[PDB]
């Protein structure tokens, strides 16, 4: 009951090579294969490992100067850095074949900044079409310092310096135990000291490792600085998925807020104090992460120039809308087409497609980068290779900061302002003639917390001796949200014999007040649970769909220990290779309440139009003509949403066992 | 459904006369008794109707000048108005006997500002020892303009102008119905258009008519501007009563917050914007009530002077705290005693007692009065008699404004700072030698909403013809919170045999965190449910105690129409008589969840010391020399609250039927 895929022996060899660069990423083992291979890799004499001569020579130019030194923090949001990671990726991506890529990576694993190496390496593995099917470690196993609060990281460093536990009893009381000769450290989510306000209610979501990893995978599947020509016809839809990704994520987040009684995502101004502070429980080699207080004044001497830029970046968009048709980055933008939809997203992300070039150029300033800089609260960088980090400097920690959700809310509002220019769906575009949903039934929907382990060994240091055998076994254990399986049953009268699409969303039923949401105001608050095609036949029939089969959710990634165990059996975990960029399903449902929190499930059935065969960047691109998020991709006329083939069903989400995650990490106490 | 008291014939004659002044408060019936008696009343030639000659002549000087004109808004927070209300109260109170009192009242009811009359008349009935036992209409029946949202008031006004329903079925859809030839108007609590924020989650408590009446009652039972010497031995505890009242209230209010996901009462600063606005649906037929927007700057030009005042009034207090001991207002005060608690309360209320005088004087400025003027947001009064009203201008609307709880939270905190001077209770002062609570059991505690009617006839005008028949029958229907009765059973093992005091408190179990509250930071958050004396037996016994019997909660007021019918039978309602100044039962519990919301029940048993034989200003004054709120009148060391004669029980408060009151008011 963990999805398997069989896999042959040539595969095992290549997968083992790729996985091996992730062992002890923070130090160098002189007797690892990678070290020998890098010693033996003559880079000057290797023009013929590369499909692209320019990339090679471009790398050598920067190479001869020198790169970002080992041990410094890496972030693509600083330019000098970005130009280097991009050079590294071009090398990885234009390597003739696998041998070539492996020597290049070994070299980089040895001689280059570990952050930069891991960033380029992940992206290249996802992007190279000969590596497309290989599995990667979960990002929290590759960069545990981005996923572990200081408290836990310190406890582990402490256990290491002592070479183990003084005595068991002392240790157990501090949440430190041995299991099968490995160390396990119980971890709480952070308290009122890092989230000095109500946002702490939600720390179990915002600090969730799955949810942070998801954002990282999203970025690495199509990074802003890269064009999307690798993906064919998807190029003309890149901006669409940008909106969708953020609209869905914020919809997921607002639902968490509702169950924890927290109301709307706050709005703000660049010219005003921002309310919800955040003190990141992280440090880099030199600096504690930058802290932002409650009521932090965004508008100060240090951010004035940035704020001017941000301000006119948004107001330009207003000017576009005001005008309908306008000259923008080559063509005339007409707001009534869908070349408009694409433009809108590329505009807000300042991605490579906006400029219709291959890679983001050195002088093109991004809206999102400057926003993160203002909101990150950090002091200005010490030099081009040394910045003071904040949660917003990385996709791995971004979702920990309340400001992150506020910033994307603002962008999503802006896009929704443009979406006011889109013609709404008519009766005839949504009516499925000859078919009616007569009823929807759902099993009990139940959430709970349960423990979850990962190996954090990459954040622990090891002697020359211990390294000779790839040492690990430093596990973090944490209560994480989860739900039970449940089945949706859909009942249908049908005249016709066609293939059909069934979509299901979850959205709010009541606002923070107690009033029924009205669709005109709530369509942006629905997130997709599922999509699939079904043969329908006339009469009454019924489709059953288990939550374990929902399209947009995955199983927890396996740890590397387990990946290797499986490899020795010719086995690969499906969800880790066929769909890493997908939301973990443990977070499928907001945390419920013991009585049951009211949400609603929208079930929509429409005719299926045979759409060709692609191989797009994400799981969110289903083989359909339909816009992403359809029929909730755009403003609603409510009288058109009483279609026989639509059905809004009230459902309560329960919760069972302890309502608070800390109750799982108390020494002489066991929960429920 | 209500407790009755048999009542003799003399009483009924007097009670009827009293209640008759509360009929059609807003116009005059040329054919009613009160009118003829008022006309026959030579105020000039009847000095001998009064105990106090000074009071008599004082009123006359004033009356020769002139009083607040009829129809204008009356508020005791404005100097000249207060001085006039006090003069009229002096008259009522010093009336030789009930006859002179009636005449004066008839006289006042005819020639005077009706609001000013009602204010003075209420208080007089409560204070005069020959009226001590008589009953009063609930505040919402006497001043329904202060308990009705504008939409409802207008629905009634237009029905009157129409002389009834044109068409039953349009009317129905607007929540207007005929019942026994009386009109019933259904009323919603106000929407985000009234509280443009989170505080609207709670409108069902803050707008609640019981809760607002309760506050009006607490004021009238002992007004800040008056002396407390009428209650003798109680005078030494007036400040203690003042603290306890607000502490309890805020504790109750915070519990409603917690069940609606709301957290701590925000703190504020006179020199910064106040986050939470208030827009009242009330008007004085002249000005609408002043609105306070969100993020309203307190420190603007028109408030410079008042903020200066409020600022030193506070800082003077800090200086007290810093100095430990000092002379103030005659006295030498040492913050280690209880002559201290009393002083501290009196200080904060600037009441008459703080000056050792009979009535507040013209020029002794009140912190609460200016706090309320600044927070109330109104432009400055136009003249002596004409201000722009705010919710904080009246005891009967105060509880409706978020700022009200913020203001009293501030005062109560300053008192808690003082309380750190008080020496904590020790093991020996709390331990009951030879007695132990072995268990506490509680019935299911269930809240719910159900309908409640009152007569709003007082804000409707009638013709000469109609008036001849003193007319009513304009009823408002509203969902109100409520709970099902429940029993607490306490199990006690004891060695010997004495009378015991049993006390029950309700506190939160967790903060907005989800984290257990510790007693150190929670003692202020317990509200008292009950107090009673018990004969304890040797060995094992069980005390059973029902909610319907809880000492600090009352049944609902009956409307006058019902009071009249009871009087016709020789009966009155006990609670309106014996305990009007007590909180209503239905509000005993905060709204629960279907779920069941986690709180704790604190059960205390201590030895009974037969003491005081008194004459009570409030029912909060129980015949015990212990402090009010004992053992939660002061900072706690959590390790002394483990005596066998204490039990903390987790209870869960459930809720049944509809969670939102508006679903109770939907048409077809
Ligand atoms: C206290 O507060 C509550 C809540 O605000 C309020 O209840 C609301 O009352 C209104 C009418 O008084 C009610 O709407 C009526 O609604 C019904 C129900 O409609 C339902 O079905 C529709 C499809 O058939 C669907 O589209 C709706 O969303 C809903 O589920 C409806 O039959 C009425 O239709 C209209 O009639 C009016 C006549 O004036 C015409 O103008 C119009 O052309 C329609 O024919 C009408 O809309 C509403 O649903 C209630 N709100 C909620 C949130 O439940 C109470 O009235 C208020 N009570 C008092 C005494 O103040």
């Amino acid at each position: 009951e963990f999805k398997t895929t069989p896999v042959d022996a040539a595969f095992v060899e290549k997968q083992k090579k790729i996985l091996s660069l992730f062992y002890n990423v923070n130090e160098i083992s002189y007797e690892a294969e990678y070290y020998k291979v890098a010693q033996d890799f003559n880079i000057e004499a290797s023009k013929d490992c590369y499909t692209n001569m320019k990339a090679y020579e471009n790398f050598m130019m920067m190479y001869k100067v020198g790169f970002l030194p080992k041990n410094l923090e890496f972030s693509i949001f600083y330019e000098k850095m970005r130009e280097e990671a991009i050079a590294l990726f071009k090398l990885f991506y234009y390597a003739k074949d696998f041998e070539c890529f492996y020597k290049t990576a070994c070299y980089a694993r040895v001689y280059m900044n570990q952050g930069m190496f891991l960033y380029a390496y992940y992206i290249a593995i996802i992007q190279r079409s000969d590596t497309a099917s290989f599995v990667l470690p979960a990002p929290y196993e590759a960069y545990p310092q981005y996923f572990v609060n200081m408290e836990v990281k310190n406890k582990m460093d402490y256990v290491k310096m002592m070479d183990g536990c003084l005595d068991e009893k002392i240790c157990y009381n501090y949440g430190i135990i041995k299991e099968n000769e490995q160390f396990v450290m119980y971890a709480n989510y952070s308290n009122s000291l890092t989230y000095p306000n109500n946002e702490d209610r939600i720390a179990y979501l915002t600090e969730d490792v799955g949810l942070n990893a998801y954002y990282y995978y999203f970025h690495s599947h199509l990074p802003f600085w890269w064009n999307s020509g690798k993906y064919g016809a998807f190029k003309e839809r890149r901006g669409e998925i940008y909106f969708f990704f953020y609209q869905q994520l914020l919809a997921r987040y607002y639902m968490e807020r509702l169950t924890n009684g927290l109301g709307k995502i706050p709005e703000f101004s660049w010219y005003s104090p921002l309310r919800t502070g955040y003190l990141p429980p992280f440090n880099s080699f030199y600096y504690p992460f930058a802290q932002r207080s409650n009521d932090y004044e965004l508008h100060t001497e240090k951010n004035y120039e940035e704020i001017r830029f941000l301000d006119i970046y948004e107001k330009t968009f207003f000017q576009y809308l005001q005008q309908g048709h306008f000259k923008a980055f080559d063509k005339k933008i007409d707001l009534h087409s869908s070349k408009a939809v694409n433009f809108v997203g590329n505009y807000w992300q300042t991605n490579a497609d906006l400029f219709e070039e291959d890679f983001l150029q050195f002088y093109q300033r991004s809206y999102e980068v400057n926003a993160r800089r203002v909101l990150g609260a950090a002091p200005k960088p010490f030099n081009q290779y040394t910045f003071i980090p904040s949660a917003l400097d990385f996709y791995q920690t971004s979702a920990r900061d309340p400001a992150f959700y506020q910033l994307y809310k603002r962008i999503v509002q802006y896009i929704i302002e443009f979406k006011q220019y889109q013609v709404p769906y008519t009766q005839e575009a949504l009516h499925f003639v000859g078919l009616k949903i007569s009823d929807v039934k759902v099993d009990k929907m139940v959430t709970f917390f349960d423990h979850f382990d990962f190996d954090a060994f990459n954040t622990v240091y090891f002697s020359k001796e211990e390294l000779k055998s790839s040492p690990h076994g430093y596990k973090v254990r944490q209560p994480r949200l989860n739900h039970k399986p449940f089945t949706v049953t859909i009942d249908i009268k049908s005249d016709v014999a066609t293939n059909a699409v069934v979509k299901m969303f979850l959205g709010p039923k009541y606002d923070e007040n107690g009033f029924p949401f009205s669709l005109e105001d709530n369509w942006m608050n629905f997130y997709e649970l599922d999509w699939f095609v079904q043969k329908v036949n006339p009469g009454q029939s019924q489709i059953t769909r288990s939550s374990t089969d929902f399209a947009f959710f995955k199983e927890d990634s396996l740890p590397m220990a387990e990946i290797y165990k499986l490899l020795d059996q010719g086995k690969i975990p499906t969800d880790m290779f066929n769909s890493s960029d997908t939301m973990p399903s443990r977070l499928m449902l907001p945390k419920g309440t013991y009585d049951g929190f009211p949400f609603q499930l929208f079930v929509f059935v429409y005719p299926y139009e045979p759409t060709p065969k692609e191989s797009e960047p994400f799981k969110a691109v289903v083989p359909d003509n339909k816009p992403f998020g359809y029929p909730f991709d755009r403003p609603v006329l409510p009288q058109y949403f009483k279609q026989p083939n639509m059905f809004f069903k009230k459902v309560l989400v329960y919760h069972e066992g302890e309502l608070f995650p800390y109750l799982f990490n108390i020494p002489h106490y066991t929960p429920d």
